[PDB]
DNA sequence: ATCGGCTTCGCGCA
DNA sequence: TTGCGCGAAGCCGA
């Protein structure tokens, strides 16, 4: 009924006769949900209700007020819409391996399903879980459309031998969703609490003005599984006929702006592909779309997979770390240590000024972003400083950060990660070197400087 | 084979 | 700002 290759056993054994829990994490949405579909599936088949359980952690500490809104703004849309449909969601605070253990005994779980991630903690937590539950448990892919296990069984060495073994399990994937049905029978902190304690929490960290004001500014991205949505319309409608032609433009902004909702699973990419598919746009801008939203974003889940430290300089490839280990002794044009990049106080203007639309909006522009990591393997001291100095800045600071798309984008940027090599550079050796000047022929670089020049004299 | 083609490069010049 | 060919560069896969 759904497609069978979603689905990976994690541990096998008899089902209880209680209810079927998703422990979700990933993918925070009711709709185009292969996870959630899979649980009401064998649900029903059980005569048993499901209930959704979340599970909220000392991670959010790690990161912003910005995103734990974004989190948690969410998710009070997502308890009415699964209560809407008889779905009950409950949530926990600590840590999952020992919480979702006791959880499913509490409530005598027929069985366990769990979206996929990538991410090494997750991993360990599902190690944690199984060690401590005797009910089945699985995982399914409900974030790429090709599931990540089935795509590719190593890592990908780039998206031109990528892309082809995408593309042939592409037919076999790309389908509709079924409709969510309610439950049939009707069957632990309030999640308003949870929204105030978290941020009494972080506000101590809260990026301000010179002036007390906060720099975020929360109205550019509404969060939510409604919002998402017509973000995705309006783009479709709005900006993907120009995509390939503007989307290198920080001057426009001409993006879909879904990495935000993705990145918490509150739209999935196959709804997204689907929609854009039967659109009728620039058959340019679409394949340049699609482009990004399938081939990279989840070859940067292969990625992930298949390279455990996909945070580290040793996960690049052999030429690039060659080569950046040759210019280690190199002398440095710029210095910077990481507070000095975080306040935006370099030399370089065009720099400061994407630090500051990552400040203030929580999005730096997808073509900015790339010229922002190298100047910081540029200007700092060792590559394992500049590429700790783009990590931390990424996850603390984007909205979309603390995700496969994150570390492989990184890893692309300092490390030479599904890229390749060119002309050898002092410093940088043969990792791709971007310019101010080559950003001249691109946009009017002095517009984009000219947005975000208030903010730098007044930041810290 | 073994060779072309490779995300998002820079640069000169029309 | 436009595009177009060239440059330096390591390596996968048909
Ligand atoms: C230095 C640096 C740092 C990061 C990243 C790249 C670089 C160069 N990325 C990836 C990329 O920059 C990011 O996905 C886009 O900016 C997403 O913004 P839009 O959704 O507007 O993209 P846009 O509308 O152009 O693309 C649509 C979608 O395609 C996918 N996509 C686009 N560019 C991608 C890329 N380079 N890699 C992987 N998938 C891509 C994303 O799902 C994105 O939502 C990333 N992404 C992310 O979600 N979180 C992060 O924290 C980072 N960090």
């Amino acid at each position: 009924i759904m497609n069978p290759k979603r689905i990976r056993a994690l541990k096998s054994g008899k089902q209880g006769d209680g209810p079927v829990v998703y422990w979700m994490s990933r993918d925070q949405r009711a709709e185009d949900n292969w996870a959630l579909l899979f649980s009401r599936a064998i649900a029903k088949e059980a005569n048993v209700p499901v209930v959704v359980v979340f599970c909220l952690t000392d991670e959010f500490l790690e990161a912003g007020i910005r995103q734990y809104e974004f989190m948690l703004k969410g998710l009070q849309e997502l308890e009415v819409s699964l209560s809407r449909k008889k779905i009950p969601s409950f949530f926990l605070r600590g840590d999952p391996g020992e919480k979702i253990s006791r959880f499913v005994k509490d409530y005598n779980a027929g069985t366990l399903v769990t979206d996929f991630s990538p991410l090494r903690i997750k991993n360990q937590w599902i190690e944690k879980v199984i060690s401590g539950i005797s009910i089945p448990f699985f995982e399914v892919d409900a974030h790429n459309v090709v599931p990540c296990w089935e795509a590719s069984q190593k890592h990908e060495y780039a998206a031109h031998t990528f892309r082809p073994k995408l593309y042939a399990l592409l037919p076999e994937f790309l389908e509709e969703f079924p409709e969510l049905e309610p439950n049939s029978v009707t069957p632990v902190e309030t999640l308003s609490d949870v929204l105030e304690t978290g941020v009494k929490a972080l506000l101590p960290e809260r990026a301000l003005l010179k002036n007390k004001d906060p720099l975020f500014e929360p109205w550019h991205f509404e969060p939510g599984e409604k919002a998402a949505k017509k973000v995705m319309e309006s783009f479709i409608a709005d900006r993907l006929d120009s995509y390939g032609a503007l989307r290198n433009d920080p001057t426009k902004n001409m993006l879909s702006n879904l990495s935000p909702y993705l990145h918490f699973g509150q739209i999935s990419s196959q709804r997204v592909v689907l929609e854009v598919e039967k659109a009728e746009s620039n058959p340019g801008s679409k394949k340049a779309f699609l482009d990004e939203i399938l081939i990279w974003k989840e070859i940067s889940d292969n990625f992930c997979y298949y390279n455990p430290g996909y945070d580290g300089f040793e996960s690049f490839p052999s030429w690039a770390k060659e080569s950046l280990n040759a210019h280690r002794n190199d002398v440095r044009s710029h210095i910077y240590t990481l507070e000095e990049f975080e306040a935006g106080k370099t030399h370089d203007p065009l720099w400061n000024a994407s630090q500051m639309e990552l400040l203030s909006t929580g999005k730096m522009h997808g073509y900015m972003r790339m010229y922002w990591a190298k100047k910081i393997l540029e200007w700092s001291e060792s590559p394992e400083k500049a590429l700790e100095i783009a990590i931390c800045l990424n996850d603390r600071y984007e909205l979309d950060g603390r995700d496969p798309n994150g570390y492989a984008g990184i890893a692309w940027s300092i490390g030479g990660v599904h890229d390749r090599a060119w002309g050898e550079r002092e410093v940088t050796g043969k990792i791709r070197y971007m310019s101010y000047e080559g950003c001249k022929r691109k946009f009017d670089v002095k517009l984009y400087i000219e947005k975000y020049s208030a903010l730098d004299k007044l930041a810290a």
